[PDB]
């Protein structure tokens, strides 16, 4: 399912960030368009979600739980 | 599992490719030795696998499916 796929990607995202010992990020797009990007800071075990809006400065939201950031991303992609 | 790791690396290979509208590449190894290499073509939707053979030109093989190539890579590493 889509949700399964988002969680996997976020797990490998943190996994890759811990090894590189530096923040890492990726985008989630729907139909070729960037809807949001997530950055993992191993300065804890938190995710920072950035939500794009045309002509507007993007908004960021912190999350310390992978399941909760995944849900937010999912609902965000659902509204397309 | 080892296979899952190959899949997710390729998933991001493909995805970061469509983050700047340009191809992307990656190596897969066993004990520091490069076994094969992969490149993805966004404006194409294909994965190109390059397999290495000492003292010879490498063979490239196209794939339009991430699962197909992930499998091909896994079996190459298993050897």
């Amino acid at each position: 399912s889509q949700l399964m796929g988002i969680i996997t990607r976020l797990q490998s995202l943190q996994e890759t960030a811990e090894a590189a010992n530096e923040p890492m990020q990726r985008y989630f797009e729907v139909n070729g368009e960037k809807i949001c990007s997530v950055k993992y800071f191993e300065k804890n075990q938190t995710f920072e979600l950035t939500v794009f809006q045309k002509g507007e400065k993007p908004n960021t939201y912190p999350f310390d739980n992978i399941d909760m950031v995944s849900i937010e991303i999912f609902e965000l992609l659902q509204l397309e």
